[PDB]
């Protein structure tokens, strides 16, 4: 239950729900991948989904325009959030897009299904630990809620 699809073939921002900040990959400068404010856009904010197969059908790698590589998370080790070449090579490459209800219809969870985290996006805490992840059977919160932007 609860799949959310995005767009195949045209590129996207993902914007979270807490943060209303961007997600980005870059080779440079430091950090590589972080996120932005929504109302300046730059090209590292910028992602495709990538179909899944098999036991990944379903689920999507979300890769980078910007940078070729794709969007990573882990427990361990650490960076848990990153990206890596390839086309989702690597199972924590490999996102179920949760589809929220009631005050979350519209927006999703990106939950790496092989390593049970949820990716977050928040404000509440130092640059260090604003985009990171969390157990994805746990707790639900705001920050782990993400939509998709066309601008
Ligand atoms: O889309 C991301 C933009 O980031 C800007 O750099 C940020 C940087 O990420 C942050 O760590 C801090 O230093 O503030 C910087 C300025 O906002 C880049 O300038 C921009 O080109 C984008 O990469
Ligand atoms: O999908 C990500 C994979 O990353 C691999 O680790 C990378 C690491 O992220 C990078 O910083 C550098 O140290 O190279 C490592 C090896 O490619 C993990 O080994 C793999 O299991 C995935 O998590
Ligand atoms: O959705 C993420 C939640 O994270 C929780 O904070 C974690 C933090 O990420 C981790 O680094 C460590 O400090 O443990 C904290 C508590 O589990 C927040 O409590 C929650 O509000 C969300 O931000």
């Amino acid at each position: 239950s609860n799949e959310y699809n995005p767009p195949l073939g045209i590129a996207f921002r993902l914007c979270g729900l807490a943060s209303d900040r961007v997600l980005f990959s870059r080779v440079s400068p430091s950090p590589e991948v972080f996120h932005h404010p929504k109302s300046e856009v730059y090209p590292d904010q910028w992602f495709v989904a990538i179909p899944g197969s098999g036991q990944n059908a379903g689920c999507y790698a979300i890769k980078s325009k910007n940078t070729g590589k794709v969007l990573f998370s882990r427990m361990s080790p650490d960076p848990r959030v990153g990206h890596i070449d390839g086309d989702g090579k690597y199972p924590d490459n490999w996102f179920k897009f949760e589809a929220g209800s009631g005050k979350y219809a519209g927006y999703f969870r990106l939950r790496a299904v092989a390593s049970d985290t949820v990716l977050v996006s928040r404000t509440s805490t130092g640059t260090d630990t604003q985009v990171i992840n969390y157990p994805a059977t746990s707790a639900k919160y705001d920050d782990q809620y993400f939509t998709i932007l066309f601008d």
